[PDB]
C-alpha cells in the first residue's frame, strides 16, 4: 500500500512510520514545509502508525532528538514515539478490509487529515487548535497537549482495567476533534476502507 505524508505546516516535521517492532519503509524523514514523502507499506501490516515529530536535531549518523514524538532518538524510527503525538492507525488487509482511524490517546501536538486516496471510504481529520486551547495540566513544556494518562498514569486515564469512563480531559479533545479517538474506551471513530486501499496523510491540512 502507499502512503503519500505530505506536510502543509509552515514548519519543517520530521515524519515518522512504524509498527511498534519495526520502522515502516524508512521509518522516518525530515518534511520541510510542502513536501511529500511516498512510503510503501507491506499488505497485511497491523497496528501500523504514522506521526509527525516537531523541533528535532540528529547528527549525520541518524540519531538526536525531537520536542515531540521521539522514537529514541532516531531520525528512522523503529518503534513508537513519546507522547505528545496526533496519531494516524491502520490496520491493512485484516479479512479482506482496511481499518483506519486517527487518535488523541497519546495526546496532540500537530493537526492531521488521513484519508484515501483510492475509492470506496471517507477520510478522518483532526484539525483544531488543540495546542492552543489545550487545558493548563495537559500542557507539554517541549509543546503539544499531552493525553491525561501521560501525565497522570492513573488507572481511571490509562484504562488499566478495561473499566474506564470518559473524563474531563478526554472530554476536551473530543468536543475539538469528535472523529479521533480521545481515550482507550471511546465510541470507535474506526473507518472501513476496502482492503489494499492507498492514503495520503496530511499535516496541518487547514493551516
Amino acid at each position: 500500500a502507499t502512503f503519500e505524508i505530505v506536510n502543509r505546516c509552515s514548519y519543517t516535521v520530521w515524519a515518522a512510520a512504524s509498527k511498534g517492532d519495526a520502522a515502516l519503509d524508512a521509518g522516518g524523514r525530515q518534511l520541510n514545509s510542502g513536501e511529500s514523502w511516498t512510503i510503501n507499506v507491506e499488505p497485511g501490516t497491523k497496528g501500523g502508525k504514522i506521526w509527525a515529530r516537531t523541533d528535532c536535531y540528529f547528527d549525520d549518523s541518524g540519531s538526536g532528538i525531537c520536542k515531540t514524538g521521539d522514537c529514541g532518538g532516531l531520525l528512522r524510527c523503529k518503534r513508537f514515539g513519546r507522547p505528545p503525538t496526533t496519531l494516524a492507525e491502520f490496520s491493512l488487509n485484516q479479512y479482506g478490509k482496511d481499518y483506519i482511524d486517527i487518535s488523541n490517546i497519546k495526546g496532540f501536538n500537530v493537526p492531521m487529515d488521513f484519508s484515501p486516496t483510492t475509492r470506496g471510504c471517507r477520510g478522518v481529520r483532526c484539525a483544531a487548535d488543540i495546542v492552543g486551547q489545550c487545558p493548563a495540566k495537559l500542557k507539554a513544556p517541549g509543546g503539544g497537549c499531552n493525553d491525561a494518562c501521560t501525565v497522570f498514569q492513573t488507572s481511571e486515564y490509562c484504562c488499566t482495567t478495561g473499566k474506564c469512563g470518559p473524563t474531563e480531559y478526554s472530554r476536551f479533545f473530543k468536543r475539538l476533534c469528535p472523529d479521533a479517538f480521545s481515550y482507550v474506551l471511546d465510541k470507535p471513530t474506526t473507518v472501513t476502507c476496502p482492503g489494499s486501499s492507498n492514503y495520503r496523510v496530511t499535516f496541518c491540512p487547514t493551516a
